[PDB]
């Protein structure tokens, strides 16, 4: 009974946590911005987030409307070279 990431954040704010007047962006960048305050920039993260920093958005990896808090994305969901999480 795990709650989605979008949920965990909601309880900590609402649907407006990554949505303006309930109007999801039609790109992804606009949202990716929201994930740049209480957290920071990938270029300011581990050596695992850096490598990506400037490639794919958070959600893109931390599928909010799908993933569930406490669920480390799988590299197999992109990398097929045995890539493993560190
Ligand atoms: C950030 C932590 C989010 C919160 C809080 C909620 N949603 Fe969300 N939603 C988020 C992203 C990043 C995206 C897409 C942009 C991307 O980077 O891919 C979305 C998209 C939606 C959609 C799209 C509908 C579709 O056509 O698939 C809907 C309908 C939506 N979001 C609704 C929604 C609701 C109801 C929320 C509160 C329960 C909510 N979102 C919170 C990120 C985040
Ligand atoms: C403040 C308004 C926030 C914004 C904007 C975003 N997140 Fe956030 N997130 C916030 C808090 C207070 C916390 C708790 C821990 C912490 O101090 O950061 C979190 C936690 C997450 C996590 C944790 C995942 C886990 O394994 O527990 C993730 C993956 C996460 N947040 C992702 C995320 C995304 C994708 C956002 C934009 C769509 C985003 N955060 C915005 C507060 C805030
Ligand atoms: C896939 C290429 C990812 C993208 C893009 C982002 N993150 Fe991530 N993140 C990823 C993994 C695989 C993990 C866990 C590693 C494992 O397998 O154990 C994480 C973890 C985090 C955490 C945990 C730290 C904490 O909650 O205290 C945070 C806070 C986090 N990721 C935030 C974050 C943000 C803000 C991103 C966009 C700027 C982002 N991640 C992108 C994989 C990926
Ligand atoms: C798709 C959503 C991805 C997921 C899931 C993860 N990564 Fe990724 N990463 C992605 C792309 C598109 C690229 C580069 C694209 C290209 O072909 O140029 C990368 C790159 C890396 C690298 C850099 C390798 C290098 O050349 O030095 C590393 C080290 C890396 N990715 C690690 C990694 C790990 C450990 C993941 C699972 C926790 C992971 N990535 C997931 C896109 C995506």
């Amino acid at each position: 009974a795990d709650e989605t990431l979008a949920e965990f954040h909601v309880e900590m704010g609402g649907c407006e946590n990554c949505h303006a007047d309930g109007e999801p962006s039609k790109d992804g960048a606009y949202e990716f911005e929201q994930c740049q305050s209480c957290h920071g920039s990938l270029a300011e993260m581990d050596d695992n987030h850096k490598p990506h920093d400037g490639l794919l958005m958070c959600a893109d990896c931390h599928a909010p409307h799908e993933a569930k808090v406490g669920e480390k994305p799988t590299c197999d969901t992109c990398h097929d070279d045995g890539r493993t999480a560190k």
